[PDB]
């Protein structure tokens, strides 16, 4: 297993300063041609020439159009093409080649492949060595010149990056189109594509050059009608990018082309962003309402790539946060001002400290840039994706709006046309933070620490308040946990986003202030503050750390009913609930260790209930806030509160504490889940796909929601209300029918009416089988071999698989059940599907994420399935690295 380490990094003693490519797809095979126009660069020492070529059949290859000859000149053996360093010219030469690959065959969906009728592409990181030998690398920046030919029956559009600068007829029903991409760019963003593609078009004029520009987006003829909402999102993007950084697209065109099989969600190959359907494609009669924002936050990820990673790009690939975390924190901006709801700045702090805190305190946790890895296939992590974004959002919250956009536009304005690292960014941020604090003393040298150092930072907080002398203190302390990566943990530049309520009256006693803590510990002070408040800290989650608040829960229901700030209003409701949950968790495992036969649970807090209950019957509260409220917390945050959890007794907490709040709400939750029904199910709009209401969406999230808790509870006549949703034309109701029918006898009945609703969309269908798979039912695993055996089968397709599978293994009883069969079963499914996809294979393993923080006889169960699959003999690379960092081997 070669390690790459970010040290090791050095120039190429090669440049490709140009490559001419033509890819010839026929039936059985496809043959690519290419013609490299090469260099000795200053870094030089007289080594091989050694090209990165994975999986290619070799039929030729030629140094300045003299074919080399296999042994003599030149050695591969499936990864490396090594052309002996007597062989290689010494000034510019040219090197070409012709190989045979095998789109057809290509089921791990990197490289060059085929997804139902449609040939495509996927290079990042380094699937480019798998179409022609290369250089493979993001620093190797050349000009593309690239012809596809191809049967014109079955793939009538062609498309790659670059300009269509002919299209031309072939003997025999073939036809090509060649294009040509002056602009230096890496080869992990190259694409083509091919098939019988339909689309949808636009003409966007941007708004200082006001260039046309040209919008198409393609899908497969069957789904070209759910092509409209992403094309309104990507012309919101482009209009996004203008208005807040003032950035314009500058190419003459722009693709967007959805597939059926794709490992992630999308990929922003420039000029030609290829998309996962299920992130590209939806209507109203056929997709859950998650698909509405989902397609505006990939869509808008990708377009916003052109500039943060396309136009700037990476050195290498231990810099990947740089445009990917930069690239999250754009588009969080945008689908903030797009949707104008506080649940979405809301969601990305639930996804971080459920998913990121729980892998930021795992065997696998790393900084933002790792300092090593084996593979890129499993690089792409929510620490260098979430952790990474909200890193690049804290320069925005220390800056302030103005300065952060001087600064930005300091980083784009440097490094456009080039390569970059994260220095480069944090020295442009540098720059701004100078003239803000106008000293050119000033410096961001702590903040680079950021980047290096892994683990979650803990805050916590005392306060003083001297009445006679009206003055406040805030003392903070900073705190990261020791682990494999520093033994030693060094203080973080940590922006604490702070409000002062007056607990008398709710109003806010000063002006907007950020505590810059930049020591283990610090004590703020403030003057003249007349009454003692409750503090409102990590404001808008300010920065990305445990908050201790070191609050009773008075003053945390007081924040919850009147602080200004959605985070800290949600989060004092998420400590109260934390509370709660370990109290009662450790008196139901002393129960249990004691075999006790009576004790005593302690209560919820009865005003909290009353808080919630408050808030539920204000008419002119947020409906996305309150279905959060009424919400525990996510069983993955739970757990990083709580050692060797029994998810037995955490499922018993949960109930418990459900059923308490149920017992006083219940009338509550049902005389809204009928107020809401109006507003929320309106149809005005159901048949204009350009017309998107994310509160009106809020309001089916929370209906839902209620409707959840009653079914749960067995709310009389219930399954009425229950059995009208499944009525309803919008498949987040009739899908969340479904799962709710699960406590009732009508289960399999709406399972075959959402399964006839469901089978004749793809991504519907896909959908369906996700709520099955997460249903509450004791049958669940029969409910699965089934699903397997009628519905899944043998397919490949990524999004069935995951469908099918990951949804399970949230469920916290059955997935943990103690015999160990819910391990057995995705273990088998990881094995089965490492054959031929690693890197979905690698993605299943998520549930073992979390294997040494549970209980000691499911730790072993975990392990012992993990050790299970590192023992089978045809284990790949991806996996192998994957489960070797997971069990600390
Ligand atoms: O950043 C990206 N597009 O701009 C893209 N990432 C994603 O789509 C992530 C984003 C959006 C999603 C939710 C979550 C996981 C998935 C889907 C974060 C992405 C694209 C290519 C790859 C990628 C890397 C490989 F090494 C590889 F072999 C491959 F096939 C794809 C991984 C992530
Ligand atoms: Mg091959
Ligand atoms: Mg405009
Ligand atoms: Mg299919
Ligand atoms: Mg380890
Ligand atoms: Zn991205």
């Amino acid at each position: 297993p070669k390690i790459h380490y970010r040290k090791d990094y050095k120039p190429s003693g090669f440049i490709i300063n140009q490559v001419t490519l033509n890819i010839n797809i026929h039936d059985q095979e496809t043959i690519v041609r290419s013609v490299l126009d090469m260099d000795i660069s200053k870094h030089n020492v007289g080594e091989d020439l050694v090209f990165d070529g994975v999986g290619l059949k070799i039929n030729e290859i030629s140094i300045n159009n003299k074919k080399l000859v296999e042994g003599e000149e030149y050695t591969y053996d499936n990864e490396f093409l090594t052309i002996f360093s007597k062989f290689v010219p010494k000034s510019k030469f040219a090197f070409s080649s012709e190989v045979i690959i095998h789109p057809e065959t290509n089921y791990a969906l990197t490289g060059l492949y085929k997804s139902k009728n449609i040939i495509v592409s996927q290079c990042e990181a380094t699937g480019f060595r798998r179409i022609t030998f290369f250089i493979d690398r993001p620093d190797m920046m050349a000009k593309y010149d690239v012809t596809v030919t191809a049967d014109k029956e079955k793939y009538p559009v062609l498309l790659s990056n670059g300009d269509k600068v002919n299209e031309f007829e072939i003997p025999g029903g073939r036809h090509g189109a060649r294009f040509n991409d002056p602009p230096l760019k890496p080869c992990y963003l190259f694409a083509v594509v091919a098939g019988d593609l339909k689309h949808l078009s636009a003409t966007y004029i941007t708004k200082y050059t006001k260039k046309k520009v040209e919008l198409y987006v393609f899908s497969e003829e069957k789904y070209v009608s759910k092509l409209q909402w992403a094309l309104e999102c990507l012309k919101k993007s482009m209009a996004f990018d203008e208005d807040y950084f003032g950035l314009e697209y500058d190419l003459s065109r722009l693709n967007l082309v959805a597939v059926s099989d794709f490992n992630v969600g999308a990929m922003e190959n420039k000029g030609l962003n290829i998309f996962n359907a299920n992130s590209l494609l939806a209507s109203k009669k056929n997709s859950i309402d998650f698909s509405y924002a989902r397609i505006l936050t990939v869509v808008g990820h990708e377009y916003f790539h052109q500039y943060t990673g396309n136009r700037v790009t990476l050195r290498d690939w231990f810099q990947l946060t740089l445009k990917e975390g930069l690239t999250v924190h754009r588009e969080n901006l945008f689908s903030e001002e797009m949707t104008k709801t506080v649940t979405t700045r809301l969601s990305h702090v639930d996804l971080l400290r459920s998913v990121q805190f729980l892998e930021d305190s795992s065997p696998l946790s790393h900084p933002i840039r790792p300092e090593s890895y084996v593979s890129m296939e499993n690089f792409y992590t929510t620490t260098v994706y979430d952790k990474g974004s909200e890193v690049m959002r804290m320069y925005l919250t220390i800056l302030g709006e103005e300065y952060y956009k001087k600064g930005f536009d300091i980083y784009i304005k440097k490094n456009d046309g080039n390569t970059a690292t994260c220095e480069d960014f944090n020295y442009a941020m540098e720059q701004a933070y100078k003239m803000k604090k106008a000293d050119n003393s000033a410096n961001l040298n702590q903040y680079l620490l950021w980047f290096s150092q892994s683990g979650t930072p803990h805050v916590s907080f005392k306060y003083n308040y001297d009445a006679e002398k009206k003055q406040y203190s805030i003392h903070v302390n900073q705190y990261t946990k020791p682990d494999e990566n520093q033994k030693e943990k060094k203080p973080l530049f940590i922006p604490i986003s702070v409000g002062l309520i007056n607990p008398e009256n709710g109003k806010e006693m000063i002006s907007q202030t950020t505590l810059e803590l930049t020591k283990e510990s610090d004590t703020f002070v403030f003057n003249n503050i007349a009454v003692k408040p409750i503090p409102s800290l990590f404001r808008g989650f300010s920065a990305p750390v445990y908050i201790e608040d070191q609050l009773t829960d008075e003053e945390r229901i007081l924040l919850l009913k009147y602080d200004s700030d959605a985070f800290v209003r949600y989060n004092s409701c998420t400590n109260i609930y934390m509370k709660q949950i370990l109290m009662n968790y450790n008196e139901f495992l002393k129960a249990k260790n004691e075999k006790l036969e009576s004790f005593q649970l302690t209560p919820v807090n009865a005003q909290f209930i009353d808080a919630i209950k408050y808030l539920l019957e204000d008419p002119h509260a947020d409906a996305g806030f309150k279905s959060y409220i009424v919400s525990l917390p996510q069983d993955r945050y739970i757990i990083n509160f709580v050692s060797n959890l029994d998810t037995d007794v955490l499922a018993d907490t949960k109930e418990y504490i459900y059923k308490q709040i149920g017992d006083k709400l219940n009338d509550v939750y049902y005389k809204m889940f009928k107020s809401l029904e109006a507003k929320a199910d309106d149809l005005t709009y159901f048949n204009d796909e350009s017309h998107v209401d994310f509160d009106q969406m809020n309001m089916r999230t929370l209906r839902n929601t209620l409707l959840s808790l009653l079914s749960k509870a067995q709310y009389p006549n219930i399954l009425n209300e229950i059995i009208e949703h499944s009525k309803s034309p919008y498949p987040s109701n009739w899908l969340t029918s479904l799962s709710v029918s699960a406590y009732f006898d009508k289960y399999f009945e709406l399972y075959d009416k959402t399964y006839k609703l469901s089978k004749d969309d793809e991504l519907l269908l896909q959908e369906w089988l996700k709520t099955v798979s997460r249903s509450d039912r004791k049958d669940i695993y029969e409910i699965l071999k089934k699903l397997e055996n009628e519905v899944l089968k043998d397919s490949k397709n990524p999004n069935d698989i995951r469908a099918v599978y990951l949804p399970f293994t949230n469920n916290l009883r059955r997935f943990h059940d103690i015999s160990g069969k819910g391990y057995k079963l995705i273990a088998e499914v990881i094995t089965k599907t490492d054959k031929f996809n690693p890197m979905v294979a690698t993605q299943l393993c998520e549930p073992f994420k979390l294997w040494n923080k549970l209980d000691t006889k499911r730790q072993e169960l975990m392990l012992n399935e993990m050790n299970t699959m590192l023992q089978e003999p045809q284990i790949s690379n991806n996996l192998k690295e994957y489960l070797l960092r997971l069990t600390n081997k």
